[PDB]
């Protein structure tokens, strides 16, 4: 009914990989969008991170395409209850994990973001853009 202090979205917020060649966020968003509702959805690759050596994978070893550009799109809806919906949708039948073609391409949608994530996120699109 009526809270004295405010609270911000939990659900409303997902990661998602397998980057289409070329395709944006757009199609991502597109896709994503199209299932049931409108929320605000950015793409960005890897942050800070660190570097690996040439061309070679050992057992433990740092693979090639470690500082690599675009490759997962993150999606915010502006309604955790909203977001829900649209996860109870793709849901299906059996829970499994979510899979979704965006741009005719195959990627991969997971609809949980952790408080961490859901922070770092959050800020982060308020610090790169605020």
């Amino acid at each position: 009914s009526v809270s004295i202090d405010v609270e911000i979205k939990q659900n409303c917020l997902i990661k998602i990989i397998n980057i289409p060649q070329g395709t944006l966020k757009a199609e991502v968003v597109l896709a994503v969008r199209h299932l049931g509702y409108e929320f605000y959805c950015d793409y960005i690759d890897e942050n800070s991170n660190q570097i690996n050596s040439n061309l070679i994978q050992q057992d433990q070893h740092p693979q090639l395409n470690d500082l690599l550009k675009e490759g997962q799109a993150m999606i915010r809806f502006q309604n955790s209850d909203e977001q829900r919906l649209a996860i109870q949708k793709l849901l299906n039948h059996n829970n499994n994990k979510l899979q979704i073609e965006i741009r005719g391409q195959i990627c991969d949608v997971i609809s949980t973001i952790p408080e961490d994530e859901e922070k770092n996120y959050w800020n982060y699109i308020k610090f790169k853009k605020n």
